[PDB]
């Protein structure tokens, strides 16, 4: 029943307009966020309310795993027009514990097309084998992949040439690693941002154009 969804949102909008009867109108003028949410689709993570942002406040992506792959242009391109064009400050990757595309990339069932997408989580898991082969139970195995995939989430936008050609040209602008808690609510820093081209491995660092 679609019904309660329309209902519910002339509720939200009227409740909205009750408060301050401009908010869309001055919202709709301009869009401004300071922030890009690079995040899973999982149903339990949706970005403005775990941060306590408005509307006009994120930009986001939603993907499975929250997979950033540089022949993407579904992703890469979010990311083009929130750097180059809204000039967002802040990229946050933040993926979450008991992510379950994380999860079947350390399995070996196919679940069809996915099998392909979660093809870096799974080369992630591998390069990671003796690390998560001391870990004793399949959820620490699976949070702590969790954790692996976001750093290097970070690195893979860090590294493309839409956030370098930021930087070449001044342009302030930070990636940010996070993870959520499904379990607690929590959304912790993993502490690997990177603002700077000096950050950068030499073997992946660009020229300016
Ligand atoms: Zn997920």
């Amino acid at each position: 029943d679609l019904q309660q969804l329309f209902e519910n949102n002339v509720r939200w909008a009227e409740a909205i307009k009750q408060e301050d009867p401009d908010f869309f109108a001055k919202l709709a003028r301009q869009q401004t966020p300071e922030y890009l949410w690079i995040g899973c689709s999982d149903a339990r993570v949706p970005a403005n309310e775990i941060v306590g942002m408005l509307p006009g406040d994120l930009f986001v992506h939603r993907n499975v795993a929250n997979v950033v792959l540089h022949t993407d242009l579904n992703c890469l391109s979010v990311i083009q027009f929130a750097v180059d064009v809204l000039k967002v400050k802040h990229i946050l990757v933040t993926g979450h514990y008991g992510c379950g595309g994380v999860r079947a990339s350390l399995h070996n069932d196919q679940l069809g097309l996915i099998d392909g997408w979660l093809r870096s989580i799974r080369d992630l898991a591998y390069e990671y084998r003796e690390h998560l082969e001391q870990l004793p139970t399949e959820e620490e195995r699976v949070d702590r992949l969790c954790e692996l995939n976001v750093i290097q989430q970070v690195a893979n936008v860090s590294h493309t040439s839409i956030v370098q050609n930021a930087w070449h040209r001044g342009q302030s602008l930070s990636v940010h690693g996070c993870i959520y808690g499904i379990k607690d609510g929590l959304w912790k820093n993993l502490n690997v941002t990177v603002s700077g081209l000096d950050q950068l491995p030499p073997q992946y660092r660009l020229s300016p154009l």
